[PDB]
RNA sequence: UAAUAGCUUCUUAGGAGAAUGACGUAGCAUGCUACGC
């Protein structure tokens, strides 16, 4: 899309020194504790993106057992039966948090609650119509 | 640049409800006293 491509990197953690030392002076983080740093931040550099997205090779075209997979789709649609659901209004959706991103191109412009104020229940439910067609 | 969903903690604001207390007003019940018949 653009001129460029984008090496986007991870930054690594930030160190709170100040637990670190009360922790070390309680006793902790011995030679040969069980209790052990383990989890980190770790950084990554600008071929990371295009090295995680490349493990979709890993996906390959599978074709299924279609006389068990069709019994299988049975037994868990049993395994779903104690739920109701449908289609909802545009008033009655609840959405957690607004101030989320809205994904490309609409990320250019705001997040998420600038394209649930925009629309009104009206033109919302007027798209959802449109992608049953 | 920063996803979907769930649960939890904390803070603030608004409404509704409950409980207790306080004041004021109105209605009803009772006792005492003053006047008239
Ligand atoms: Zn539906």
């Amino acid at each position: 899309l653009t001129n460029n491509v984008a090496f986007q990197t991870v930054k690594p953690g930030n160190f709170n020194k100040d637990f670190y030392d009360f922790a070390v002076s309680k006793g902790f983080f011995k030679e040969g504790s069980s209790v052990e740093l383990k989890h980190f931040f770790f950084a990554q550099d600008g071929n990371a993106a295009i090295s995680d997205y490349d493990y979709y090779r890993y996906n390959l075209p599978t074709m299924c057992d279609i006389r068990q997979l069709l019994f299988v789709v049975e037994v868990v649609d049993k395994y779903f039966d104690c739920y109701d659901g449908g289609c909802i209004n545009a008033n009655q959706v609840i959405v957690n948090n607004l101030d989320k991103s809205a994904g490309f191109p609409f990320n250019k412009w705001g997040k998420a609650r600038l394209y649930y104020d925009s629309m009104s229940y009206e033109d919302q439910d007027a798209l959802f119509a449109y992608t049953k067609r």
